[PDB]
């Protein structure tokens, strides 16, 4: 995994039980969130997201992660009545069931954002959360 280079390609279930792919995803950009319920700082950056989420003609997509079950995630039954208690929505959760996306991705702190350009190809990276505006800010200056 570097910049630059082709982000690794994933096939995942949604917590809507939706099959989904990256490759489902060519020719938009994609902001790509890996997180987790126990991380603070991933629930603190999710009210957030669903701003970003809400805004209109965006040319890219937003697709969350998180590893259902593993090192102490909730279970698959017990994520989405935790998330819906949040107040959380219009975000798409995928479930890592395996891990091997987290893996792929060389996750070694949560919340970390990969913002892929519409060519498949990793443009950003952050450690932690990023605002709105600098996501909005490096989306434009990514093909
Ligand atoms: C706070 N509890 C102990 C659950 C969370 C920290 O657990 P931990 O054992 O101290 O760190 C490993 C988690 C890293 C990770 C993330 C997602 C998939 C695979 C590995």
């Amino acid at each position: 995994i570097a910049v630059g280079k082709d982000a690794p390609d994933f096939t995942l279930q949604s917590m809507d039980g939706k099959e989904v792919k990256l490759s489902d995803f060519k020719g938009k950009k994609v902001y790509l969130k890996f997180w987790a319920s126990w991380c603070g700082p991933c629930k603190k950056s999710m009210p957030e997201l669903m701003e970003l989420a809400a805004k209109p003609d965006r040319d890219f997509e937003i697709l969350t992660v998180i590893a259902p079950g593993i090192q102490g995630e909730k279970t698959v039954e017990q994520f989405p009545q935790w998330f819906q208690e949040q107040g959380y929505k219009d975000i798409p959760v995928l479930y890592d069931t395996k891990a091997t996306t987290f893996q792929a991705y060389q996750i070694r702190s949560i919340p970390t954002e990969y913002l892929i350009d519409s060519q498949g190809k990793i443009g950003k990276i952050q450690f932690g959360a990023i605002s709105n505006a600098d996501a909005e800010a490096a989306f434009k200056e990514m093909n």
